[PDB]
């Protein structure tokens, strides 16, 4: 339940009966060898498992550093790492005896990698999504529609992420029987935060198997963006334990750290408990603050706790990249290697593009390219203008 | 040069030069070990092949006959079958020392395509683009941009497809010496019909060695869209000399057979000689306009090879409407938690209507030649 001082399961009575049901039914299934087989069928044949690991040669040589590699979760099914779990948590839901998903979502994201995983396994989708989000993101409410999901308007509090997943945990503690509350980043209380790390991890597998064939050797470091950490987890967790990989979390620095516009938890949060978890929280009066990215998918206020905890043993270090250096790192990524990356893989893109330079010719970037960027195109096309 | 009569190159002077050092070049590297240790390489890590072949249980279960396999080419780089055509052929061009790429397009797919494998490749890209597609496809206009290429407005003839290609070519005769010419699929002279159903006849060697694996037997019926040709001459070709193996390509209905707007050439068009090619064009006489729902089917011709198809009765062809398609979008979406390319949609729209007529022992893979991502904004407006 707690990585070190971080986790718990921060939350009402009423759920923790639900917490665990879901903790013994997942330390049943997830060693199970039907549900494994289940699991890594749909993953292959569906979701399109595995994906590349791709040699940005045009990049790296531009850069004229360090060998930059790009693993293509961009490539998974849906155009995002979400579906893994989305997947895995909706076949754990399904083998519960669940026929109702629940999900918050602020991009959208999760709420289509939800539905998607919900209409492939013949069960009903609800999607939270708070007001402010679904004026922002139609197209993706569109997509989910069309995956027969029902989108929810959340309109209490603040009209956004952090007041969906309260009104989701509000619906599962009285549905919780039939219905599976899928969580889409590494937070909220235990058993969530390890769960999803577990479904994630795939990618830093593949990953590793990957650089050795290619490479002959582990990286010297691995980056990838965080917002709750999913994506960041997935990769870094099959490496924790080879000392001489350097883990580098990429949070969104916003307007700037110094802006007050921006969602990096672990920069410049505080210590913190919302949504069932002790961890870092940007909070100004102990009121959890609004925070802002131009990558809709980084524009959360909080982070999993098992990054403060890597971050508290020094075993990852956190950096923050601005919107306008996303921006840039987004149109080079496209005209460099020809692929369009989601603004939320494109900061830890613009990260390991200024580490490159720094670090030696015979040393690996292994850069985790969480998504792609087809749904940013319209945000882009604004802020960026027509050209 | 020719499948049956069809084919041919019936070209000027000016364009026998150059077409006659790319059928050189490519007879050359097509076999080369450098240049498919390359290609395989791209294919792989960069396009992300081989793609799935997934079972569609739930819509299976719900039609009760046939088992309805999807090839997913929907989830290669840039989410359409294009990308395979786009690597070999700017490799091949990178391999011959060119510097350039053109290419026409008309939904913008082939444009963007083209556009990710220049960048690549470290080629520049124009990209000819008709000024009716220019005003229809911002968004794909946007990604070519975004993707480093510069797109071309053509302002000739009726302002679309055909007209791009015509001074794509008129590009190609004065630049060949520096720059290649990117064809979108299996139609102009040859060796571009080859060349391009080579290049993604990859999607028919995974699809065969994956029911193989999956059903331990050749499937009953191979289901594809058809616009210019080149998804279902990928997935057809390696099941040419499989006898038992159905064929059917899915032409655009658009608003019917009868309502004159369609842009199926092999089942109402006429032989003709266009682009330097004897194949089906829809004509009034001259060569007449063409239309469908998915922008990738919106072509008035049609690849030789598939008329030679037609012509031996190896494979039928058959004709879908926008309305159909579109329930099949849907339909699929909702279904399977796939969002089908409304070009793909014609696909899977046939043959949900075919696997209700076959039984459950019956085997039917479908061509999901793309993902439905570039189509939400059409659909959002029909709906
Ligand atoms: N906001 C993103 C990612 C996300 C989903 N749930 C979260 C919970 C915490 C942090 C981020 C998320 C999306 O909906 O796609
Ligand atoms: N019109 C589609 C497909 C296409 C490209 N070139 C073609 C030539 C003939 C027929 C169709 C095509 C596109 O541009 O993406
Ligand atoms: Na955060
Ligand atoms: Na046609």
């Amino acid at each position: 339940m707690w990585f070190g001082e971080f986790g718990g399961q921060y939350v009402p009575e009423t759920l923790i009966g639900p917490l665990k049901e879901l903790e013994k039914a997942y330390k049943r299934f997830k060693d199970d060898e039907e549900f494994n087989r289940q699991l890594n069928y749909y993953l292959k044949t569906w979701a399109g498992r595995p994906t590349p690991l791709y040699y940005a040669k045009r990049l790296t040589e531009k850069i004229g550093g360090a060998k930059v590699y790009l693993k293509r979760e961009d490539l998974v099914h849906g155009g995002a790492h979400k579906t893994n779990n989305a997947i895995g948590q909706a076949l754990l839901a399904k083998f519960m005896g669940k026929t109702r998903l629940i999900a918050e979502t602020g991009a959208g994201q999760h709420g289509v990698a939800t539905a998607m995983a919900g209409a492939l396994l013949g069960m009903k989708v609800d999607i939270y999504m708070g007001a402010e989000d679904v004026e922002r993101q139609k197209m993706n409410v569109f997509r989910m529609k069309l995956l027969g999901a029902n989108v929810i308007p959340v309109n209490s509090g603040s009209r956004t992420l952090k007041d969906a997943i309260n009104e989701a945990l509000r619906d599962w503690v009285a549905t919780f029987e039939y219905t599976h509350y899928l969580i889409g980043s590494v937070v909220g209380p235990h058993p969530y935060p390890t769960i999803v790390r577990d479904f994630q991890s795939v990618i830093g597998r593949e990953a590793k198997a990957q650089i050795l064939e290619a490479e002959g050797q582990l990286p010297d470091v691995i980056v990838a963006c965080v917002g709750g950490g999913s994506n960041a987890m997935g990769i870094f967790y099959p490496f924790v334990n080879d000392k001489k990989v350097k883990l580098v979390g990429v949070e969104a620095g916003g307007k700037g750290l110094e802006s007050g516009k921006h969602s990096a938890s672990l920069n410049a949060g505080q210590v913190g408990v919302s949504h069932g978890m002790l961890s870092y929280f940007l909070q100004d009066e102990g009121q959890i603050k609004p925070s802002h990215s131009i990558a809709p998918g980084l524009d959360y206020p909080g982070v999993g706790p098992e990054h403060a905890y890597l971050k508290k043993i020094q075993r990852a270090e956190y950096v923050a990249v601005t919107d306008e250096e996303a921006l840039k790192a987004f149109h080079e990524l496209s005209r460099t290697e020809g692929i369009i990356p989601a603004l939320e893989s494109a900061h830890a893109v613009a990260y390991a593009m200024k580490l490159a330079k720094e670090m030696s010719r015979d040393e690996i970037i292994i850069v985790n390219l969480s998504g792609r960027g087809d749904k940013d195109l319209d945000i882009v096309l604004k802020v960026s203008g027509n050209v």
